[PDB]
């Protein structure tokens, strides 16, 4: 006979939830009513729902974290639910707040999720009730080869519960730079300054430290429990510590069930949810498949609560903050993530970090509003003639694009900046290129023939290039190491971390680059003068930075000892006022640091000496020299002395692997170019005890011609 259209309830839930258990509840409903219930778990259902809600594929009921439902309700996709007072009284009242758009309920709460304090009972049978207790506890444990506490410091989801504690921050606003946030962030950074925690501690490091028994406590959620069980750590889960007497405030996620505005069976959906799912029997079926954690239903929660871990989840959740809807949470996350990381790393003071977090949040909130309140929403989200422009100062264009999803008139991205994370050729991806092959990819795409670098690009501005290349402030931190200092006993030293520096030291306020920096194109070009590169040659350099032009009148710039002595002298002189060295001195210290820390591994020679403020290089095919290797060796080296137009000399080196009896080296300098920077020695090509000297014509370099030369 005829087909049927209102005969079924279609339910969508994510694949990581107990859908088989939910289907058992569906089977009971079907047995009782004859209405068949189909539980589906489509991939990306939370993205598909707004598209298909009104179609034949649309589900009658959708299960998801409450923080998507605001958006759904905003588009009119969810029916107002109508539970009576008796039914509302069956759930914890705070859970209903997660699904109320005021007055109106738009979903049924099912379960709640929040962070707890997790502790090792064998190291710490009585966990601390306050954050204030943690440093003394760490002192005790450090004596025994352990630490008190390790958790993910990289993500505001994990750090905000402490930062929000004082004043009990709630989302709309006070806002994020309020005095309570300053107190909490200050306490957090103090734990780092005093070595109770480490600023680079992330999720994986904290989880490994805890599950291998190295730290007494961690902060994490129910998703982390499985790995702990596997580790056989004797662990407990409990209420988060208070700060200044006030509860830590973790974000709360409430898994919720909304009813499709377009469903022709809203009353049956209500019946399924209220009288089948939200019962002890119903929640148990789902929970037995995959654990719901703490549930919104009081009667069942009181059964689950005999697992102390679940009791702890609910207690922290009742003390926490319902997570704001995704777009608000995102604006908050963007702003605060950088603040904590900058404060924790010493890039900024707590005050200035939270100050910028707040102003950044103003911008992110404004752009989020623009995204939801100006036309052509869905055409911009897939990110032509019928577009419009948003005009603002050029400093803001990338935010306008990334946050508002609108087209800025003044746009950083398309000013030839490019990036590394998406492989878009541009200045940032060229200068931070981690090998020449990558640099050549970028250069060829852009038809680069000349490179101009100054000492600012080498030093202070490199940071900006890395931020753009990585598309993120924190990600740029991997380009940097620690600090030079003089101890109170006069001993010169290097520390990976400022906090490892002895008290009363004189610290040179110049962050030294990490190994990664020295391998990038900007370093290869400006710091190493192009040494090692096959496709670039220097053709001109300007005069020295003025301070070094001046020093040269009383120091020999070719004596590394005198140069270093002079550099350290200036650095200390300025360091007493907390001022960084002059640019040329920064370069000298970068070179010195390389020779002390990284040269043994990387093997490129560099003289500790200053150099031209501005350097021009030409990009060339390079002359190819290749031949058989008769000597019993695995490498071939080529070197030449280059002299610039300032009469400074440096060494060009390149070393290649012998590949089955042959070598191939690509050389960018010629010996008859009309440029004022030129090699003043032939190339010296060495394979063991075999040494051969060669000079190259400019036509060979320009046309990439091949030279046969056996060794």
């Amino acid at each position: 006979g005829m087909k049927i259209e209102e005969g079924k309830l279609v339910i969508w839930i994510n694949g990581d939830k107990g859908y088989n258990g939910l289907a058992e509840v569906g089977k009971k409903f079907e047995k009782d009513t004859g209405i068949k219930v189909t539980v589906e778990h489509p991939d990306k259902l939370e993205e598909k729902f707004p598209q298909v809600a009104a179609t034949g594929d649309g589900p009658d009921i959708i299960f998801w974290a409450h923080d998507r439902f605001g958006g759904y309700a905003q588009s009119g996709l969810l029916a107002e639910i109508t539970p009576d007072k008796a039914f509302q009284d069956k759930l914890y009242p705070f859970t209903w707040d997660a699904v109320r758009y005021n007055g109106k309920l738009i979903a049924y709460p099912i379960a709640v999720e929040a962070l707890s304090l997790i502790y090792n009972k064998d190291l710490l049978p009585n966990p601390p009730k306050t954050w204030e207790e943690i440093p003394a506890l760490d002192k005790e444990l450090k004596a025994k080869g352990k630490s008190a506490l390790m958790f993910n410091l990289q993500e505001p989801y994990f750090t905000w519960p402490l930062i929000a504690a004082d004043g009990g921050y709630a989302f709309k606003d006070v806002g994020v730079d309020n005095a309570g946030a300053k107190a909490g962030l200050t306490f957090l950074v103090d734990l780092i300054k005093n070595k109770h925690m480490n600023a680079d501690t992330d999720y994986s490091i904290a989880e490994a430290a805890f599950n291998k028994g190295e730290t007494a406590m961690t902060i994490n959620g129910p998703w982390a429990w499985s790995n702990i069980d596997t580790s056989k750590v004797n662990y407990g889960v409990t209420v988060l510590p208070t700060f200044k007497g006030q509860p830590s405030k973790p974000f709360v996620g409430v898994l919720s069930a909304g009813i499709n505005a377009a469903s022709p069976n809203k009353e049956l959906a209500k019946e399924f949810l209220e009288n089948y799912l939200l019962t002890d029997e119903g929640l148990e079926a789902v929970n037995k498949d995959k654990p719901l954690g703490a549930v919104a239903l009081k009667s069942y929660e009181e059964e689950l609560a005999k697992d102390p871990r679940i009791a702890a989840t609910m207690e922290n959740a009742q003390k926490g903050e319902i997570m704001p809807n995704i777009p608000q949470m995102s604006a908050f996350w963007y702003a605060v993530r950088t603040a904590v990381i900058n404060a924790a790393s010493g890039r900024q003071t707590v005050d200035e970090a939270l100050k910028d977090a707040q102003t950044n949040k103003q911008w992110y909130d404004a752009l989020t509003w623009m995204r939801e309140n100006t036309p052509d929403g869905e055409k911009y989200d897939e990110y032509p003639f019928e577009t419009y422009g948003v005009i603002s100062w050029w400093d803001y264009g990338h935010w306008i694009e990334a946050v508002a999803h609108r087209m800025p008139i003044a746009n950083p991205f398309q000013a030839g900046i490019g990036n590394k994370y998406n492989n878009v050729p541009g200045a940032s991806s060229f200068f931070t290129a981690e090998n020449e092959s990558y640099a050549e990819f970028v250069a060829e795409k852009l038809n680069v023939k000349y490179v101009v670098s100054d000492i600012e690009m080498e030093t202070g501005k490199y940071y900006a290039m890395a931020v753009w290349a990585e598309g993120d402030l924190p990600l740029a931190e991997k380009y940097y190491g620690g600090y030079f200092y003089y101890s109170p006993t006069g001993t010169f030293g290097y520390a990976n971390s400022q906090w490892d520096i002895p008290l009363n030291s004189i610290i040179i306020p110049l962050r030294i680059p990490s190994e990664l920096y020295y391998s990038t194109m900007e370093a290869k070009l400006h710091l190493f003068d192009g040494s090692g590169l096959s496709h670039y040659r220097m053709i001109y350099e300007s005069d020295y930075p003025a301070e070094w032009k001046s020093y040269s009148s009383q120091v020999n710039l070719n004596n590394e000892s005198q140069v270093l002595q002079t550099a350290l002298y200036e650095a200390v002189m300025r360091a007493r006022y907390g001022v960084s060295p002059t640019m040329g001195t920064q370069e000298v210290l970068y070179k010195y640091a390389y020779t002390q820390l990284y040269e043994k591994k990387m093997g490129i020679p560099v003289k500790i000496a200053p150099s031209g403020y501005v350097k021009i290089f030409e990009r060339v095919k390079g002359a190819v020299v290749t031949g058989k290797v008769s000597a019993n060796v695995t490498e071939v080296s080529v070197n030449a002395t280059i002299k610039t137009n300032q009469n400074r000399t440096f060494e060009y080196w390149q070393t290649v692997e012998v590949k089955n009896g042959t070598y191939t080296v690509v050389l960018p300098y010629s010996h008859n170019s009309d440029y004022p920077v030129k090699p003043i020695t032939p190339y010296h090509i060495k394979a063991g005890n075999v040494v051969k000297e060669i000079t190259i014509y400019e036509s060979q370099v320009q046309n990439g011609e091949i030279i046969q030369l056996d060794l």
